């Protein structure tokens, strides 16, 4: 038997995943969880019964919050009068504790952990690994974590519980919280869904302009893998001329001259305010 | 025995990929190839002599121009004379037939054919079939093709012939000449390969500002496969209130107003001056 962990929002989305992947751990973990629909999901889908918040609590050692982001400064401060000394409070996601939502309590140790998702471009030979897109299931992802506050000691903790609730792993990163906001709002969501939606916009247009629509999206996932696969270095290989050459063009055509501005502490922080 | 076919530019970069897998079918096929270099690649990849072009012409069914695009219009006229009514011209990329630069001749066959390359999101069981990004070797891959000009029975020897080229085969479309365009450039290099440059760009900018190299590539490649199997409908899901509002403010904050305005045809036509 290892650490005691508290999991509070256990029949969420997240819950229910680390709930999962928690039954098959050496860890004590409580459930709590306030919806009817999440106890039931808990009940029905791993056998497990939800505890009172005071249950809970009794001699834990990790809390980990998989609730929604607006809320966690709200429940952090309702539950954190309740942890000792050299708790760890844990989040999924790095943007209410850059949004300095956590309570103010020096004594307590924030920890973030946060998955890569499996690879777009990975040789899974398990076909069942080759279909989990999300990760936690069969396919190894990347995690990325940050000790926020506490001793050093306490990274190794955090860590060892983020390989359990995101397995299979396959590399581990440290990074700070400023780091992790960079990656999440910035380069998954503000850059990377926004042009996959362009990407998607693009697709349609054709289609509207009477290409079938099975072939635009053959034509646009296959050439994505190829220059996808280039791009990233996943193949040696160079773009052909006429490739460069519409980037060359496409650059100015398609992008505000500005659009790296994104990353910038001020714009960063905006995209943190307007989802917490 | 099927139908002669005189493959020009053999050596090159399409060339012997296309004559490695027309040695595999009942094709006749002579091949044509100015370079020492690429003579050379054919004799020791192969074991495959070239001829000349009055031998690689003699009783033609199919000429395939795998030759660079700028080019194809002063070859096409360089042979062309020497094609009786009815030869098939077939080209492998839509850019020179739609510039207009094949000769003046109503009774010739112009056939265009260009392959998707093999899906990003896939379920290749053969690992070797996982590993070719590029189509023709072990992966299958969608084609697509135009008959430009013909009887309507030229279009099954085309795509057959397309078939072949570009084995093994996944969906086979026909298309127009100008919806090919609209698909490349358009899609696949001014909107794809120029927003992959973007994703990349970012990726490095994260790197830059202190995130592990590594790190930033695994959290943009996982959040690039989760995002697109939702976007391109490869699996259900709908994206998270946090995701739509980063599209929300990203769509403005990155792309000029007009960005879909490149499949105007005067805007595809000019992308196509610029590589012809
Ligand atoms: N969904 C994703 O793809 C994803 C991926 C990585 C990280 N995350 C992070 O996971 C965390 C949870 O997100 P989610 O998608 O699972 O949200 P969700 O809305 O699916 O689940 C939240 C759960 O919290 C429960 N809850 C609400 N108030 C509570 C309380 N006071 N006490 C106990 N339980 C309570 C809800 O009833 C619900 O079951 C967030 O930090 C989010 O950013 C989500
Ligand atoms: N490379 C790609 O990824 C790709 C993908 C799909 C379609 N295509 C199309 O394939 C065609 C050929 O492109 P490539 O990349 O193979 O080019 P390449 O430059 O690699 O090969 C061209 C070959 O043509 C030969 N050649 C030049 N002049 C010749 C002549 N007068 N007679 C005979 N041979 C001659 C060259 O010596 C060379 O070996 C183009 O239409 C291109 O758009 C290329
Ligand atoms: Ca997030
Ligand atoms: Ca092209
Ligand atoms: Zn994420
Ligand atoms: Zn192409």
């Amino acid at each position: 038997m290892k650490e005691k962990i508290a999991l509070f929002g256990a029949g969420g989305k997240m819950g229910v995943r680390l709930a999962k992947n928690l039954l098959k751990s050496d860890y004590r973990v409580s459930h709590v969880e306030v919806s009817e629909v999440g106890k039931k999901r808990l009940k029905d889908e791993l056998g497990l019964e939800c505890v009172s918040t005071e249950a809970a609590l009794d001699n834990v050692d990790v809390v980990i919050l998989a609730v929604p982001d607006t809320i966690i400064g709200k429940i952090a401060a309702q539950i954190a009068p309740q942890l000792r000394p050299g708790t760890m409070v844990m989040t999924l996601d790095a943007a209410a504790p850059f949004a300095g939502h956590l309570p103010d309590r020096p004594d307590l140790t924030y920890f973030v952990a946060h998955p890569c998702h499996p690879l777009i471009f990975n040789d899974e030979t398990d076909p069942e690994a080759r279909r989990d897109y999300f990760g936690g299931g069969a396919a190894k992802q990347s995690i990325t974590s940050a000790l926020m506050q506490g001793p050093e000691e306490a990274f190794d903790l955090g860590e060892a519980v983020a390989k359990v609730i995101y397995a299979p792993i396959l590399r581990s990163y440290r990074l700070t919280v400023d780091q992790m906001a960079l990656l999440e709002p910035g380069l998954s969501e503000t850059i990377c869904a926004t042009l996959l939606q362009v990407m998607r916009e693009a697709m349609d247009e054709t289609v509207r302009r009477g290409v079938p629509k099975e072939a635009a999206r053959d034509f646009l996932l296959g050439h994505m893998n190829i220059l996808g696969a280039v791009i990233f270095n996943e193949i040696p290989g160079a773009f052909s001329d006429a490739c460069n050459k519409a980037i060359e063009f496409g650059k100015p055509r398609l992008m505000r001259d500005d659009w790296i501005k994104v990353f910038d502490r001020e714009e960063i922080a905006e995209s943190i305010r307007r989802i917490t």
